[PDB]
This record gives structure tokens, sequence and C-alpha cells, in this order.
RNA sequence: CACCCGUGCAAAAAUGCAGGGGUCUAAAACUGAGCGGAUAACCUCUCUA
RNA sequence: CAUAGAGAGGUUAUCCGA
């Protein structure tokens, strides 16, 4: 956009007036006009960035200064929703909880709309902690191939842990033999930077108590991520000084390796968040930290930006004695950019190259019953982080499986640009490009011990680690955005019950949200009540307004059922629709794209298990289209998408493709 | 090529034109893709000792 | 099966890089 072009950084309501800001040294923000009705007020007379041609109630035109010419218009936030039609009044969210945010992190609501801008920020940083927490754990899972990890509380500490081994509550016992079965499983290396300690040139396993006290962290912050449990347990994230002292030492070693390692400040000073913030980043791929981590810095930034302007400005802005960590957000970026200066994707162990031969040897489907081959291929595939990516995220059985599904694997190479798959056909068959791409699927899809200087052997290993690194990525980045929706709900939920909503319990029934914003009820499980304009009208919130998406959100939610919703909410939150990714992409006939295959897995997942079942008709034709036409069913997705219906857009977005994925726009549907 | 909002001109309650949105979406700017040279460390054969 | 430079290749902190 050109306003931001001529420099306006932010407009900000407060009372009747409104104040432009300026981009400054990075995202520091500097007022410059206190527009006033309409009455011009310099607030910077060093170097203004931009000049108001004309003010007007309708919008502001300012000119750009420092950067090359170019004129803009910025609308007045006063009238943000007053227009044709009280006319100025500061606007709200279109979710309408902005009073309750406010009054929910600072003591009052406020006759502003800066606040709330802060509060959203917080809102994505709980959220992309959510996602990659739940990557975390997903992984742990995978390893063990799940209540154990699901149900982690930091108050319970080793000591009355391993009492469960001696108490006779099946259910405790349980809980222990889950733990004596993961101090192995032959796959525990793969994490050694959080789970081994160096103590000639050797590692070995750490003690069993800091096993037990990383797993509880990492699965304390994933079920307080998802779930936003009351009471106490809210503020656990904001409030990790109360931490254990056990918990504190764990972290306190794990995040000093890498200081010893290199000596920048050592743990000692570190704040517990940062060192948490570490060792999550400890169980992600290096592309996830990174975007974990400049998320992270950049929220910080903004809320040090906004929190600097509120100072200058004169606003009150002390958090709640609750949220008085927010307070130290200057510290917390200095530290997540310090942070930012050194972490690495997490290392395999040097001496589990030995280990690791047979998931190596898996892979690639290459099992008998000279020698030196098999060596040379398992040590060129074990270094390859398209590897270490891979067998984190994946069974190499099911890996070998799922690439024979041709379609998918064809998809895959047609979205390899020609020069790409041309390079790689001369390097590993020494004619059209679509006829390459077929060959090259064929080639991949009956991968054997043919391979046996003539050293072929690396072009068409290299190619097939890198096809199956990208589905699984692409399924993984796709899962994710469900995570996130998911984890919108459940907080959204208690948002709405705080401000007074009749809610309800949403574990009973997750479409339970959307329901009470459009105000509609169940009765004997049918939603009797037909549109009318009045209820959309009546909707709690901006989005369900329209009369339209109001008739088609309730045309689709008529037809879901409970138990799909569920059991799809629990193959999101678990990642089962990747898992048993070899049974699920059986028969594709064709792949679209990796919103079809996704939403594929997952309805075939649910076709399994509800293959004997109580099951709605709607569900049963869907399920009977997803059988006549072997891809997914475009119906069936809106089906089990309902529970995100409150956020209009985000609805839309996760049930067509073309608005599913910003790299990949496309045609809509009417 | 999504949503919401402002403003101007047709019109019968809607459409075309031009913009804005950290307070919409993973989504305020500040991108990404693929790749051509360094030092060292790094294991894997494959050579003989 | 020890331990003895050159050999051949993979991988890792950064531009000259569709
Ligand atoms: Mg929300
Ligand atoms: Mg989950």
């Amino acid at each position: 956009s050109m306003a931001k072009a001529a420099g306006v950084k932010s407009v900000f309501a407060v009372g009747n007036t409104v104040y432009m800001t300026s981009f400054g040294r990075g995202n520091d923000a500097v007022l410059e006009q206190k527009i006033v009705d309409t009455s011009h007020e310099p607030l910077n007379i060093d170097d203004p960035a931009y000049q108001l041609n004309v003010v007007t109630m309708n919008g502001y035109s300012v000119t750009g200064h420092r950067g090359e010419t170019v004129s803009a218009v910025t609308d007045n936030p006063l009238r943000r929703f007053n227009g044709r039609k009280p006319e100025q009044s500061v606007p709200t969210d279109m979710l309408c909880l902005k009073p309750t945010l406010e009054k929910k992190f600072f003591g009052k609501e406020f006759d502003d709309n800066i606040h709330i801008q802060l509060i959203y920020n917080i809102l994505d940083i709980e959220k992309i902690l959510a996602v990659y927490s739940t990557n975390a754990i997903y992984a742990l899972n995978n390893m063990s191939a799940s209540d154990f990890f699901m149900k982690r509380t930091t108050d319970e500490t080793f000591d009355d842990f391993e009492k469960k081994k001696e108490s006779t509550n099946s259910r405790e016992k349980a809980d222990f033999d889950a733990f004596e079965k993961f101090i192995g499983n032959y796959r525990l290396a793969y994490f050694a930077d959080a789970f081994y300690v160096n103590k000639k040139a050797k590692n070995v396993l750490r003690e069993d108590k800091e096993l037990y006290s990383v797993l509880t962290l990492i699965g304390k912050l994933r079920h307080w991520c998802v779930h936003s449990e009351e009471g106490r347990a809210e503020f656990w994230l904001y409030k990790l000084d109360e931490l254990k002292d056990d918990f504190k030492n764990v972290l306190d070693v794990v995040y000093n390796r890498p200081v010893e390692e290199i000596n920048i400040s050592y743990a000692d000073s570190v704040s517990e968040f940062t060192k948490l913030i570490y060792l999550l980043t400890r169980f992600l791929s290096g592309k996830e930290i990174n975007d974990l981590v400049t998320t992270l810095i950049n929220k910080f930034d903004n809320i040090r930006s906004f929190l600097e302007i509120m100072d200058e400005l004169g606003l009150d802005r002390t958090f709640t004695a609750e949220y008085s960590f927010f307070e130290g957000s200057t510290k917390y970026l200095a530290e997540l950019v310090e942070l930012n200066s050194f972490v690495k994707s997490c290392s395999f162990d040097i001496n589990a190259k030995r280990t690791m031969y047979r998931d190596a040897l898996d892979i690639l489907g290459i099992e008998s019953d000279n020698n030196g081959l098999r060596n040379f291929i398992a040590s060129n595939v074990i270094d390859s982080n398209r590897f270490k990516y891979l067998v984190r995220y994946g069974n190499p059985k099911k890996i070998r499986e799922t690439a024979k599904c041709k379609p998918a694997v064809r998809f895959v190479l047609n979205e390899i640009p020609d020069a790409q798959i041309e390079r790689y056909y001369e390097a590993c068959c020494p004619c059209s490009a679509n006829k390459r791409r077929e060959k090259l699927a064929d080639m991949i899809a009956e991968i054997k011990f043919e391979n046996f200087i003539k050293r072929k052997n690396q072009a068409i290993i290299r190619l097939y680690l890198t096809v199956m690194y990208i589905m699984l990525k692409n399924l993984v980045n796709v899962n994710a955005r469900y995570v996130i929706a998911f984890h919108c709900v459940e907080r959204d939920t208690k948002l709405y019950a705080e401000s007074g909503l009749e809610v309800g319990n949403i574990e009973k029934n997750k479409t339970n949200l959307t329901m009470a914003v459009m105000g509609v009820k169940l009765e004997n499980g049918i939603i009797k009540t037909e549109f009318d304009k009045s209820f959309a009208e009546n909707a709690a919130n901006r989005y369900l307004r329209n009369a339209r998406w109001y008739k088609l959100i309730l045309d689709n939610l008529k037809k879901s059922e409970r138990a799909v919703v569920n059991e799809f909410r629990n193959t999101v939150c678990h990642l089962n629709a990747i898992r048993n990714i070899n049974i699920n992409i059986k028969e594709i006939k064709e792949v679209e794209n990796y919103f079809a295959l996704y939403h594929y897995l997952i309805q075939k997942h649910l076709e399994n298990r509800f293959a004997d079942k109580k099951v709605e008709r709607d569900t049963g034709d869907f399920i009977s289209k997803l059988e006549e036409h072997k891809t997914y069913c475009k119906d069936f997705v809106k089906a089990y998408c309902t529970p995100f219906g409150y956020n209009l857009v985000r609805y839309k977005n996760l049930t067509i493709d073309g608005l599913f994925d910003k790299n990949y726009p496309g045609k809509d549907d009417s």
C-alpha cells in the first residue's frame, strides 16, 4: 500500500483525537501529528517524515518526504464503522472482544484503540507457541511409535512420579510403564542436545530426573497452549519464576551448554522464558526455529513500541499483577535476539551414526535376509538434513510405503521447475519435461537394490529424500493451520464466556461457540430454527452480521455431526492424519494440491474409524462420494470445519482452496 | 484473488471506479526460490602400509 | 584386525549468486 510508502506507520484514536506515527529505527514509532477534530498540530519538528496535504473527517491526505515523494490518504479511525448510516467513536475489533480483552490484561476499559493491538500481538505469541509446542509433542509421540505425553503437570515432581511404579492404580502403573518405555526406544539420540550430556570424546544419556523435567516442561507448555486452562494455570507461561527448582536447574544446564560451547550471557541471568523457548527450539526443524524466534522478536518489538508510545502520550499502561511479565518485554526482546544470534538446528549424536543404520536402510526399502555398498548408502543418507527433518516426523517404513503413491510424487515433481528437474534427470539417468517427470516418478516408486566411477547413486538418493521432505513438510504446515484454528476456538470460547455469552461447554461439542454466536440451539440434536434475517442482525460479532454467510454457515452446520467434528479435532491435534499416511494415501486417483491431499488423508481416516458405527445420513453421503470419487469431497470439509464459523475469514480460508495458501492464490467457488 | 471499512458517481437497497486496515486471515511494512568461489572440522568407502 | 599423506566423495558459519 502507498500509505506505508508515504511513511504513516499507525493511526491511533485516543478520545476525540487521532495520532499518526512514522517509521523510526527498526519498529520504533515516533508521533507526528495530533489531529483534533479538523485542526493541525505538529508534534515533531526535526525531520518530519510527512506533511498533511488536507485534513477532513473522511480521511487525511499526506505526502512523503524521507522517501520518494508519494501522496496517500489515511482514513479516520474515529469514523471506522460510522459512515453513510454517533459519527465519531473509537472503533472495536471484528470479534467485539476489545473491552473484555482490555479488562483482562489491564484493570479497566480504555477509551482508545492502542491497547487492543498490544493485546492481539500477545495473542499471536500464544498461537505460534501453540503450533510449535504441538509439533514438538508430535515428534516425541512419533518417536514412541499417548495420554502420558498429553497429561504432564509441572506441579508433579519426579519424587512423586516415581511413586507411581509402586502405586496400585492401573492408570498410574501405565503412566510409569509408558515412561520406562521412553528411556530407550532406540531413537532418543535424535534430540541429543536436550537428552544427552557431555561427560573420552563421548556423551551419555542424562539422568532420568532431567529427562523427566524436560518432558514435563514441554508437555505442560503444549497442553497450556492448547487448552487455555482456568485458575492459576492460566498465568503459567507468564510466571515461570515460580517453577520448581528442578525445572530451573534443567533449563539452566540445557541453555548453558551453547554458552559453554561459545564463550554471550550465561543462563544465570537470562530469563526462564527465553530458556524455555530454547528448550522448545531443541525439538524443531531449523526453519521452524527461525520462524518461531523471528515472530517472537517481531511481536515483542511491537509490544515495546506500543508501550513506548503509550508512555509518551501519558496513558496509564501498568499491567495487572498477573501479567506484570510484559513490563520486562525490553529485556525479553534483547534476550530473544541474543538467542537468535546463535540458535542452531538440533544435532544428531556422532555415535548414533551406528544405531540409526536400520532406519536409513528402511527409508529406502533396501533390506535383505557387499557391506561396503550399504555402508556408503547409509552414511550418505544419514548426514543429509532432509533425513534429520524426515525421520523425526515420519516412520521410515511408512514413508517407503507412501512413496508408492504415484500421483503424490507425480504432483510434487510437477511443482519442481523444469530446469531443476532437467539437472536431476541428467545426473540420475545419463524426452519432454512431463514425460521425464513421469519416468522419474516411476523410478522413485520402484527403488530397490538395482542401484548397486559410474557413481549414479547420489543423484537418485538425493532426489527421493527431497520429494518426501517436501511432501511431509507441506502436510505438516497444512496441519498447523487447523491446529491454530482449534487453539483459537478454545481461547475465544473462554473470552466470550467471560464477556457473558452463554457459550457453555466447548469440550462437549466443539460447534458450541459458533452456535452461541449465531444464537441457534439444539433440540433432539437438530437445529429446528430456519434462517431469518433478525438472527443475522443479532449475531454477537461483526463477521456473522451478513445474511448470506449466516445462511451458509447454518446450512453447513445443520449437516455436521458432533462425533465427526470431535474425531477431526483429535486427528488434527495429534497429527494422526499424517501418522497413518500409509493407509490414508492408499488410493488417490489424482492430487490437485496439498489441501486436497491433506483433506483426503483426514476423510479417509474418518471413513476408516467410522466404518462400523453410528453415522448420520449426511456423513454417509459424504463418505459415499469419497468412495465413488477417489478424491476429497469439498462439502465434507465444510461440515467438519464448522466450529470456525465465528471467524468468517478463517472459516472461508480453511474450506476452499486458493484462499488456503498465501503463496498459491486461485479461483474460489460461488 | 478473501474479509471489513471510508469516500464519489449510477441506481431501487445493489454494481462499477479509487484507497485504507499490527485493532481480519499464517498475513502493517522490512520477502522469498535456485545457486558460484572459502579456511577448518567432519565421516564414508575405495587404495597399501 | 592396529596405525601410519596423497587419494574419491557429504555435511556444516557467510555475499560475488535464475
Ligand atoms: Mg481468538
Ligand atoms: Mg495438537
